[PDB]
């Protein structure tokens, strides 16, 4: 399960969301160590405030089925360049990924931006500032 | 797959929670029209905002796999009475369960209430207002 | 402050609305115990989730002004039927307002609906069941 | 209003804080080009997810008045290190913020961290890409 192989699971994680209002799909898909892949999509709602990102369904799904061991996560949308994880996902990210964590960002063009998740969200506000 | 066998599952999805902060395990099992059950579990952040309830995990798992006819919706929590769903959780069940979809409120002593989505949140913000 | 009174302050609210997403403009009056009102409007964001609503501008503004005792809160939209607060919404103010706070909830066109912080949200989850 | 004094607005806005589930109280203070001062502060909810940050109090009560040009942002809190805005707010700050403007990011002894909007969050996920 190279990054290309992750890429195209966000891909058709993609075609699965419910975006009505802003008609923008977004598409993910979490490996984990195992080797087990988790897909997901955002999902949205009249009161824009609960609208929920594919990253966080990728993320959720797993850790409630017991995976916690994560290596990569793809995410993909029609986005100009690499799409852009919003500041909510990177905390969320930031919180269930460890740091060296792969994320892999795409577009629907070939464009990727990989980078750890460290970097996604630098000195992120974590427990430990608790 | 009654309530009571709905119940259990909610119970044991509880269990996977990842509440380290409010120290406080939710769970919840989704039932779809074919009978398939989707378990979910609280999943918080040390960015209180970034926390996901187990109700939402349920639904945008079931979403996310292709399912979106539901019939009932079991949730628990170890509080004094039947749990109440937030407000968000609500929000998010108006939008992706039909009307008379069954809700069913529990903690760990017994205590059941049971109301329709429609009755969860009367009168809930749609799409159709916008 | 009658109610009409605080529905005009509602309605000028909603013209500060930053909502260019949506293009769903909505305006909140919150009234004080000393008669002070608070206007608040809906805030958008690129990334749907961070979208804030009018109701909790005005009650976050009170709040951080050290003002916590409330009489009547007005929201008005260009809806249908008298506004709906969403489910978020209704969760916060369940928790700022104390039950008998009465709250306004009307469109443009002269409909009406006012309830109880209790009734707009039965039971709603609190700090009790922590 | 040098930095100096913006961060003494913060600590002051920090003390308004309604955050009686994390016991965690944070200060923001948004300066404008005008020279107008914006206190805010976090307010928690017993639903987690529903807890808004400093950060936005600020940002919601400048723009809810009309005020969207802005300088300078200084946020406290009683951590380790200079106290690192969510990703939320980081979201949030992004939109309503030129990439421009100064961040000051400080804890309650001294520590001083400053960045610009950009540096915040690079390559925010922006109304561009939708
Ligand atoms: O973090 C990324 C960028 C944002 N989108 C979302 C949520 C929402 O339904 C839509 C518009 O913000 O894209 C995602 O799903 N993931
Ligand atoms: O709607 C219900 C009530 C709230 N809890 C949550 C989220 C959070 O992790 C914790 C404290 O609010 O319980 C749920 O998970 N579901
Ligand atoms: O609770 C009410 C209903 C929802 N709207 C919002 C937030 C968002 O910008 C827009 C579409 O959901 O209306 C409010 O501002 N208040
Ligand atoms: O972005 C910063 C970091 C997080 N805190 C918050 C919200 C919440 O009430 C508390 C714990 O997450 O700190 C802020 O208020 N601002
Ligand atoms: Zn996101
Ligand atoms: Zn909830
Ligand atoms: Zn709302
Ligand atoms: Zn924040």
């Amino acid at each position: 399960m190279n990054r290309q192989e992750l890429i195209t699971e966000a891909l058709k994680a993609r075609d699965m969301a419910y975006a009505p209002y802003s008609k923008f799909q977004v598409g993910a898909a979490l490996l984990t160590k195992d080797g087990k892949v988790y897909r997901g999509c955002n999902i949205e709602n009249a009161a824009y405030s609960m609208c929920n990102c594919a990253e966080q369904t990728a993320l959720f799904k797993a850790v409630s089925e017991g995976d916690t061991e994560f290596q990569m996560l793809a995410v993909a949308a029609d986005t100009p360049g690499p799409v852009s994880p919003c500041g909510a996902c990177r905390q969320v990210i930031s919180e269930l990924c460890t740091k060296d964590v792969i994320v892999v960002l795409t577009n629907l063009q070939g464009q990727i931006k990989e980078m750890t998740v460290e970097e996604l969200l630098p000195g992120a506000f974590s427990s430990e500032d608790l």
